[PDB]
């Protein structure tokens, strides 16, 4: 009955595993996931399938067979989709020796969960697992194990992703438990992501830097020249609103608040306050030619103030993120 | 015949729920619609089953037996699309004890129903519930009740969303009637959903009310400066069409007014009043000048009476979405 | 013989529906379709289904007998995509009596081909239907029609979309040829479509009305006044080409001229005459000032005519789309 | 054994084709297809299926029959996805005459390839077509064509596009050649497809038109005013400029000049020499004033000059897309 | 037992494959992909399968022996999904001699993974591959071959795509290991890929170089005229921040910096210095003013330093990327 498994009634069966990864293939970060296809290679031995022959050597059989035997139930824990490949038959594999010795095979591609962080944005470092696990039988029945330790994991020469730099592939194992159905071993693949930050500098933080010190060039023009110094403000508050929607248009739409959106509106609130200034200092000139019938004292103190403020901003805001 | 349920002729069979939620995968504000990931598990008794073994305890047998042997029918009320893991092979589970005691189990993913109204938007709340109901057999046939009363839900440790917060997972059951067919037994799973506030404040809130504080700078430069009074009105407003594009090119396209849309368009109302103030001003000097042939009266009340303004709709706009 | 109808050969079979709706799921106004999900019921009599039983009461079967028996073969007509839901079984229901009489259930997703007309929008009214036929026999064979006429049809409470009110759903009949096949009956299910009209009133109309009368402004300042009468209007072009670029952003992209179109160009044109005005003025002042070494009268024709034309066009524009 | 043609191994079995267009569904530029939904039938005659009756009249049959008797095999050549619709059952129809006469019909969805050039956008039209072959059977085994000539092809009298006009439906046959198998015969539907070009226009051509007149009006504003003519110009590119993107934005992405290209940019650089003309004014009048301690020639050309050249190119722009 | 390959036990069957490319279908920039449909075709000889007629001639058969025989079982190296094509029937074809030699014929369409590089866009070329393996037998039990060497590639007359020229189809060789199950045969099939550049030029290149031209029409106006040479700068600003945006929307969103980047960035900051020169210049004009109570020196040097910086960097950029 291959309804049952090897050693039914007794103990429990050792399998062995061994895995080669082909590809990342996307990742999605408002949905927190990854997909990612790979082999899977599975160890075992089962006396009834043993038969006389005298070459001590595996013979290879058609995936018709595993229809037939009894084979483990793997299954990728924390996936959302899954498949196996069938054209232009089903890539499957199975080898079987003389002793009943057996090993199976298959390519499959997974889409997996994994949660991220964007607080630090576009300054963050993601880690992310996949992880695999036998579906019915507990430990007391099957024992899952990496069939040759640190070793067990092969990873293709070509990988690559055009948004992400892929760095730390290592395997663990951990013993996980279930209330309602008991325990069970469970293995895991480790990786780290991270980004490139100097094309994230260059289109973002870089206009915005350009655009404060513009509006610092009106402290420098004359007091006098009213319908020069007034549409100066106004036109460098629209350009910078611009700037700010262009990058509001195309992120990647988690709500809420990260890194660079603050940098982002303390330089909108800089040039709002350069637009105020002058407003003060034709109000008082006004009030002084009332008053009685040279650069002004706020000009020539905003000049030193205004960098100053923005080079200890700049100070303390990279000394928080790094 | 395993084509006829247990006491088939009988009385109703007795039959136990019990689910652990793996994840909530994403939410459609636009479809009004979510999708989650779970496990779902069923007990009942079935004498037709019994074998004999002294052990006392459950033995595991493979999912081909399910389609031999006779299995409940529950489906997912108000569902759009569901299906059932199958990698490496199908996520099912079969335990059954010498009594003819049998637990079932599955592994499953749906996408359900959820009417949401979005007119206190972006401070409204939100409730969706999971609705699962027996198929073919009405309430004097099978009788569906949760195993553990309120223990019968379990959820995982790392559940989350990238816009939105969870809270307020609990289940409860109805009684439902179909005309044509007859009455039935109903299981629900309730939860509450909420967002992140600051972040729809500092992106929406925020720039238009400074542009609207930038309006109120024009009250206080000279009348007699036209070329510089005449451009910055007609600046702001070009500022705030395009905010107000922004904010329109990227909201969730439900065709109905929200709360947001009211405080900016009244901001857009103040802005145009301030245009046509100085044109009540430039007029009536010119006409003076030409009968003829200090500060403006108009200009000395709109410096009290348009902020006034603003801060009574702020107290009332608040003391309705709170 | 399954593979053969009741009465096979002699007269036709009488076959009786009856329908509930769950769901309309989604509305594609691009590709002219919308999404439903229904229960779907026969009711007929085969005599070679008849068994002894003394209960004159119903018995319950699975759907693994709708494989071997005769069963009818409707299918939805003007569809592009359909089928039936599979979890954690297939929807299917068997009801039989001891006479042989039959009730077979469904359960479905349909989406169905509904021909638009925009040329009113966003004041447009809409009208579709699902249309339910016979495949293989006709009328000579399979006689269909509703099992209780207008009360045939059940509609859920919850039923709502999140840009669109539903109404007045009714059913119907009538007789269909094809060339090559036959005759054949088929059922009808119809029902209607509106907008809300005051949101796009608000997003659309108001702010181009708006503009319009800010290009009024511009008369009443002096003609002397050149760098403060030229930068108004090219100005207010540029937020009206902003405005009108955004509306064209948004919209669901069908290639002909719609109702909304027309107003917003024709405020477009309002605001060019208003530049081509002072230009008129000014090159006539500037010729006076050269021929020689108050009010203009095109500036005081103005004030009047151009008000009075855009209350004619409102005038006539509503007459036409009411 | 129906795994052979009738008349294996002598000469080839007559079959003949009938087509009903249901609806053309889609349409897409930027990957070049169609998608369109029909019925499709077929004739033969095969004596192993002949039944003594006398009643001289054909026999409906389920679908359950057509995969035990030997059926054509025809593919749908330059498909990219294709489908056979399957609820309530399968869309599958068998009618048979005691002679032995097949009567065969199915019901398809077929997403086809159409190269398409849109150089002449949007003054283009496209031709396309569907393509019916046998699959394994050459010429000399199985023979094809339209059973009743012309008119052996029906359309449906609601079909229609959101974007598209569409005439000129007919038929035709071709003889075609694989180097490594051997001859075919194959069928065609052929139509053709058109625009809205007066959208087009209204959305396009008339803004930019517009714009370039308005550049004309600075000649005529006196030369003394730099204050009025050196700001009218650049908001001018900047207005054209915000035009040109909006248009490119929502085009359908195929990278290649089009005929509309020209025409946007053509106008761009009308716009950009009326801004170099006036400073040649300012800069001459400015070294006449230094020299020495009326209209200038310049503007008076122009006035003649510009909208000569503009009204030249648009002759020859359209004589040459008509 | 079909179970077993030809010759199974002994030495290595030889298998010969022949190949038509029907179509390429898409391609993905982000993904780094692309879609191509196509005939395989496969040959060999297995005594098995012979039978007794004098006729020297191949037999077609259907596709319902597929599953019968012993087949091959190549399958797509470095592929994302595939697919066989399945209306009306499936797309196999079997023919066999009375030797016992077969021919195999598959139709297919396959998405597969090529690695790019967009740093010299958009004057990059990329080339890509097809992957074809054996999956279960290793080069001592199958050998693979190209039926007929560089002849066994044909291509379809109507390819073409929407954004890209392609060119140089050939095939090739290698032998490949895998660790842990050992050496097999692959064969390949490369191409080449390129865009139209003169579309990019006008599209992205053009408007920046003018713009950078119209901020040098500042130095040849008066120094005086002070409302006239302060709102032409910054709203130049204003149009190149537009232009930039615009280009950052429709971009493919790889995120690492590319060869037009660079180009739009420096004619970025060449506008931005002239923004500061006037300031320089306006600056030193007052205060000689307040001191003592013609064109300046940096004036005349700007009209020629600027343009001769932009030719330099003109002449670089172009010879690095050429
Ligand atoms: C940098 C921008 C915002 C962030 C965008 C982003 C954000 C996240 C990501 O994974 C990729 C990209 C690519 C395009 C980027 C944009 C291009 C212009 C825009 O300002
Ligand atoms: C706040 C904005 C409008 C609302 C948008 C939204 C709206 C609903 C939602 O669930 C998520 C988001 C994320 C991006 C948000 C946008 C970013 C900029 C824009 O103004
Ligand atoms: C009203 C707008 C154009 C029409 C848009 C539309 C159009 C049709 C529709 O069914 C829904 C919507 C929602 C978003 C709408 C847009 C929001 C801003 C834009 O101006
Ligand atoms: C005309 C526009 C460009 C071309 C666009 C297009 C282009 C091709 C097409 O098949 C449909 C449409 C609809 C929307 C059109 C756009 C609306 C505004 C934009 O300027
Ligand atoms: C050239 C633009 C950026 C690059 C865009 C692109 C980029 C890559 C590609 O394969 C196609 C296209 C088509 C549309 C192009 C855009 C049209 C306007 C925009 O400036
Ligand atoms: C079982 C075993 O050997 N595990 C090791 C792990 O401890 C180590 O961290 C990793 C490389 O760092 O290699 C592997
Ligand atoms: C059957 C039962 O015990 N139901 C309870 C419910 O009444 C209670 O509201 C909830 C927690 O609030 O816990 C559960
Ligand atoms: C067969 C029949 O009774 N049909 C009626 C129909 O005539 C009527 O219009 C509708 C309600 O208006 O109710 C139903
Ligand atoms: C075989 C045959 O009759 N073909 C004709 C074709 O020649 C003609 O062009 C078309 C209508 O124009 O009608 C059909
Ligand atoms: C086996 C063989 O003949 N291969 C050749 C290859 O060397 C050559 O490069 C190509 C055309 O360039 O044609 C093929
Ligand atoms: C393999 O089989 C041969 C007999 O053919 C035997 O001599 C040899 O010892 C075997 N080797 C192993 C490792 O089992
Ligand atoms: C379990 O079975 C044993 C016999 O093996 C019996 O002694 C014991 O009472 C049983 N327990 C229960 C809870 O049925
Ligand atoms: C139902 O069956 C009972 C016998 O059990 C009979 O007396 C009664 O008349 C039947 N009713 C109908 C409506 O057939
Ligand atoms: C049809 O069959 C009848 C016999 O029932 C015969 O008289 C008649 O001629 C037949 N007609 C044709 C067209 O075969
Ligand atoms: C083909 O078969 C004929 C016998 O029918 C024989 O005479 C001839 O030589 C054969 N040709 C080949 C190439 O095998
Ligand atoms: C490679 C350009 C980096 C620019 C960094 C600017 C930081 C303000
Ligand atoms: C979490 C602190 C946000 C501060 C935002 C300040 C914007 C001016
Ligand atoms: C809105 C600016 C007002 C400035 C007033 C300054 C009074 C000292
Ligand atoms: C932020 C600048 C403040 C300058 C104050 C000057 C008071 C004389
Ligand atoms: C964290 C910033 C909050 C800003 C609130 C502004 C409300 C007008
Ligand atoms: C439902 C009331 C809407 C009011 C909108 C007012 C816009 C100025
Ligand atoms: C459009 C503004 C007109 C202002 C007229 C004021 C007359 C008292
Ligand atoms: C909204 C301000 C009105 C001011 C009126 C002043 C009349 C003298
Ligand atoms: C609820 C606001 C309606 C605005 C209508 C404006 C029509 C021009
Ligand atoms: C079908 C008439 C369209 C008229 C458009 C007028 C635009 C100014
Ligand atoms: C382009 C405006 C020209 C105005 C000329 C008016 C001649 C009476
Ligand atoms: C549209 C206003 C025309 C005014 C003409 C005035 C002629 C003296
Ligand atoms: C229906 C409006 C057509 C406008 C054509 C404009 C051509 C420049
Ligand atoms: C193929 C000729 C293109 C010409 C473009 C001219 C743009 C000013
Ligand atoms: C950039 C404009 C320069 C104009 C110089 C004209 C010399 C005749
Ligand atoms: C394009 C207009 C040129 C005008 C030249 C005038 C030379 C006196
Ligand atoms: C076909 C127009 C090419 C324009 C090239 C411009 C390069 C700066
Ligand atoms: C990799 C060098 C980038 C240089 C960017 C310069 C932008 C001004
Ligand atoms: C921000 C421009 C300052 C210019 C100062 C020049 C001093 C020689
Ligand atoms: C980049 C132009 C610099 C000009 C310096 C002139 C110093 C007299
Ligand atoms: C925002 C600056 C205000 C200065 C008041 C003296
Ligand atoms: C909108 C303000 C008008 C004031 C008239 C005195
Ligand atoms: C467009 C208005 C022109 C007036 C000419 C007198
Ligand atoms: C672009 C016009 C230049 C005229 C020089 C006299
Ligand atoms: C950016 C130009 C500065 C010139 C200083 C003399
Ligand atoms: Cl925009």
């Amino acid at each position: 009955d291959f309804s049952m498994r090897p050693g039914f009634g007794g103990p429990a069966i050792p399998v062995g595993v061994d895995v080669q990864v082909e590809s990342l293939d996307s990742i999605s970060e408002v949905d927190m996931d990854f997909t990612m296809t790979l082999y899977l290679r599975h160890y075992w031995k089962d006396e009834r399938l043993s038969f006389p022959s005298t070459n001590n050597l595996s013979m290879t059989f058609d995936g018709r067979l595993v229809k037939k035997i009894w084979v483990p139930d793997m299954f990728f824990v924390h996936s959302k989709r899954s498949f196996i490949h069938d054209t232009t038959t089903d890539n499957v594999m199975l080898r079987v020796q003389p002793d009943g010795k057996v090993l199976y095979s298959l390519r499959v591609t997974v889409t997996a969960m994994c949660n991220m962080d964007f607080s630090r944005f576009p300054l963050d470092t993601q880690t992310c697992s996949l992880e695999i696990e036998s579906y019915a039988y507990t430990e007391d029945d099957l024992m899952l194990y990496w069939k040759k330790g640190n070793d067990s994991l092969k990873t293709d020469e070509r990988i690559s992703l055009s948004q992400f730099l892929i760095q730390e592939f290592h395997t663990t194992t951990k013993l996980a438990f279930y209330s309602s159905t008991g325990w069970y071993n469970r293995l895991y693949i480790n990786f780290t992501l991270r980004r490139h930050i100097f094309f994230f500098l260059l289109q973002t933080y870089f206009p915005a830097t350009l655009m404060v010190m513009l509006s610092w060039v009106s402290f420098w023009i004359d007091r006098r020249a009213v319908p020069a110094r007034v549409p100066l403000g106004i036109t460098t508050v629209l350009t910078m609103s611009t700037i700010i929607t262009g990058v509001n248009a195309s992120m990647p739409r988690v709500s809420y608040i990260k890194a660079v959106d603050i940098y982002l509106w303390v330089s909108f609130v800089f040039v709002f306050l350069s637009v105020l200034e002058y407003a003060a200092v034709n109000y008082l000139t006004t009030v002084q030619e009332r008053k009685e019938q040279d650069t002004h004292a706020i000009d020539k103190y905003s000049r030193i103030i205004f960098p100053a403020a923005y080079i200890l901003f700049n100070l303390i805001y990279w000394s928080i993120f790094s």
